[PDB]
């Protein structure tokens, strides 16, 4: 159960991402039954699983096709400009799921809510070859511990 748990966490995160997808656009309405159809299409009638016997490799194949099929079903029912948004959401879900990488909470926090940093007037020097918008963004992004020397 502990070995197979990350796949279940990925499934739950995927489903609730689709459920909350309705906020981006009124059209993106998805039900639990649709996600269960996706899940069963991943688990059964999956051509990639044919000829595979090892359990860990079967896990990897199942989770990879789970992400791929979820994207192929949901994005096809979505506008073009939101395909990349849903791909990012799936990528973040996998990054949380995977083991071996840092959670990178600070990087995504600055990627999303990075514009909510107060910059006092005169605290942004006009760097050579940089516009005021570019310099101001540079100053905001320099707040990161790995970006202080930028």
């Amino acid at each position: 159960s502990q070995q197979y748990l990350p796949l279940s966490t990925a499934c739950s995160s995927i489903y609730f991402t689709m459920e909350s997808l309705k906020q981006i656009h009124f059209l993106y309405q998805y039900s639990l039954q649709f996600f269960l159809d996706i899940y069963h299409n991943v688990l059964y009638e999956n051509p990639n699983l044919k000829g595979v016997t090892d359990h860990t490799q079967r896990l990897s194949i199942i989770t990879k096709d789970l992400f791929q099929v979820a994207f192929n079903r949901v994005a096809r029912g979505m506008l073009h400009q939101d395909h990349i948004t849903f791909a990012m959401l799936l990528a973040r879900i996998k990054l949380k799921g995977t083991v071996g990488e840092p959670t990178y909470d600070a990087e995504f926090q600055h990627f999303l809510r990075g514009n909510e940093i107060v910059l006092s007037a005169g605290s942004t020097p006009r760097i050579q070859g940089l516009t005021v918008e570019q310099a101001e963004a540079v100053v905001r992004l320099s707040c990161l511990p790995a970006f202080k020397d930028l």
